[PDB]
């Protein structure tokens, strides 16, 4: 790392080009260059070169993953006095507090929700189970039903998790990490849903992020499933759209595990005064947060003075809806295991590789250790 | 069932669709026939699907070698240019579009995948592929990689494979020996093995598709990308400084890129043929539709003797046909998509590891032949 400058992580899908206004903004002020970067895998890699005094100095992802970073030595802890902390919403410092340190600053808080074509589909439906009759009315006229991200577990799990599978038991304020939820009745139902869908060839397992985005994008298909940075592009498709609340299965809420974005700070910075500055007094203001997210929407940003001049947006108040009907994810170390395993289980149950039960029996002991 | 009185259009979405809207527009003004381009996923799948039907488009786009197969299953109409309109194309992309004697599309454009490389990165890219991997090792300290390219199709791994002795089918007294498939013998097995080696190694990750490498280069991630003539548009607006090389030799010997012409195929059921014919004739394949077609996205060597002759001069047209010549033209008998499915199992399951590439290659020559 290059001692007086600041080198940025964040990923693809995010307003990298709205940040990087604000570090030419924070350029002019103090002389200080500020590169913004987007590597593929930075959530891999980050800990890689990390663990070697290497990378960033600032890098930006859901706090899900900042409990194993922390664990690793890889995040400075930060020091924001108490007039700033104030200045964010509690429940997103809470998301950022890792063995009651503070150890990253929460931009916005992530949710998925249901993303719908108001031309091509009038009245969305409500739950999971009237999606393949919908398709095969769309697909006479050309059309699919939902097309989704079927590649990352995040956009799956929603599903999985509705009638029961979850990743920790989390009681009286404390996650079991050995009580893991991913191979219940429960888990086993919503997965066994989705691969019957593929099967019935109302979805495809090959379907990723951009198949689908190109998908709704063009008015391919009725639907998608996607967060709020994906609203800019499909404001510029001009496609009409609509955001709500995600299909219910088996009667149940959809419950989509919550992000918090958030920026955390390199342990082997030599820049952690400059980091801190530009985190704090220029990202995290009204003109910073604006800035992004005029680029890729943030979602319910964790400044309270912006949350509420966005507040009124129908889009962020569909997104805090399918939040509440959600849980947010846990940052505790164990996570980056959680995630891998059910990725793999999807993936190898969509494309009929494995049983849906052989699975998640698989992914269930390889999340516990 | 396909709808009387209009042009509906099928092609692929990595084409200049806008461009050729523009032609179906300018074909509406003079004859009031509405023209309406698609880009469906999967469109050479689904079209024997519905076309068998009589659904689907009136035309379908696609690379020459899908189009016999579609015509041994009695779905593309033989199309009638006159001999004045023969002559305006190159006989070799009508060599293409022939199949048991009959013209069965129109060839459009000439393509070629070629080594695109950062100027800026990269003054001086590689010659072969054996040096990649010392440069990626470079580059991995400067916060950057070597290559990355869709590994998800084996028409971007397949001049690899066929470098050093991988082949489709033998031609033998003047016609392709359909169980005679050279994807896993040992020229076949060291491309994929080199390609695997690569993946093992760190230097490229057998999840890679299309748009994450054309993301990666388009925003000087990467230092290379392989690609065709479509992909030019997206990195002229990048304004990545790139340029347009001959593809890494392999063992000493030219990567074989499979030489695909894009063909414009009349589906047997439309009943608008007449129209078609029209728009494809005295619309599209003329110097003003092919260049509204080239401005959205690049067609490569057009089939029309004319544009491809002011198009020539453009070094990226030269460097395709460089590797263009280097590789061999795809054939077009049926067994063609056999042989690419396959091959793309192989590849994927090579590449991910699940799979060693002698068997991967060895289920692929069984397959490909069956
Ligand atoms: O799918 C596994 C993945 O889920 C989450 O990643 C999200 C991220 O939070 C979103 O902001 C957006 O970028 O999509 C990602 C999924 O592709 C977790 O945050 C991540 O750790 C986990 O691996
Ligand atoms: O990868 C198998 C695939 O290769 C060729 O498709 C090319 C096509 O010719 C190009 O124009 C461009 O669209 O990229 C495609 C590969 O993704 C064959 O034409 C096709 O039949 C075959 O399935
Ligand atoms: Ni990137
Ligand atoms: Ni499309």
């Amino acid at each position: 790392i290059e001692e007086g400058k600041l080198v940025i992580w964040i990923n693809g899908d995010k307003g990298y080009n709205g940040l990087a206004e604000v570090g030419k903004k924070f350029e002019k002020d103090t002389g200080i260059k500020v590169t913004v970067e987007h590597p593929d895998k930075l959530e891999e890699k980050f800990p890689q070169v990390a663990a070697t005094g290497d990378g960033p100095d600032i890098i930006f992802w859901a706090h899900d993953r900042f409990g194993g970073y922390a664990q690793s030595g890889l995040l400075a802890e930060i020091t924001p006095d108490k007039a700033f902390q104030d200045k964010l919403y509690p429940f997103t410092w809470d998301a950022v507090r890792y063995n009651g340190k503070l150890i990253a600053y929460p931009i916005a808080v992530e949710a998925l929700s249901l993303i719908y074509n108001k031309d091509l589909l009038p009245n969305p439906p409500k739950t999971w189970e009237e999606i393949p009759a919908l398709d095969k009315e769309l697909k006479a006229k050309g059309k699919s039903a939902l097309m989704f991200n079927l590649q990352e577990p995040y956009f799956t799990w929603p599903l999985i998790a509705a009638d029961g599978g979850y990743a920790f038991k989390y009681e009286n304020g404390k996650y079991d990490i050995k009580d893991v939820g991913v191979d219940n009745a429960g888990a086993k139902a919503g997965l066994t849903f989705l691969v019957d869908l593929i099967k019935n060839k109302h979805m495809n397992a090959d379907t990723d992020y951009s198949i689908a985005e190109h998908a709704f994008n063009h008015g391919e298909t009725a639907m998608t499933i996607n967060g709020p940075w994906a609203w800019s592009n499909i404001d510029t498709s001009k496609v009409n759209y609509g955001v709500t609340v995600l299909p219910t299965f088996k009667g149940q809420p959809s419950k989509p595990f919550v992000g918090v974005l958030s920026a955390g700070i390199n342990a082997a910075s030599p820049n952690k005064e400059l980091a801190k500055e530009f985190l704090e007094n220029y990202l995290l203001t009204d003109e910073g947060l604006e800035a992004v997210n005029k680029d890729k929407p943030l979602g319910a940003v964790a400044l309270k003075s912006y949350e509420e001049e966005l507040a009124k947006d129908p889009r962020i108040a569909a997104t805090m809806e399918n939040a509440q009907k959600g849980e947010i994810m846990p940052n505790i170390p164990q996570m980056s295991a959680f995630w891998y395993a059910v990725r793999t289980a999807v993936i190898n149950a969509a494309s009929g590789r494995q049983t849906v039960d052989a699975a998640l029996a698989a992914a269930q002991t390889n999340a516990a250790a």
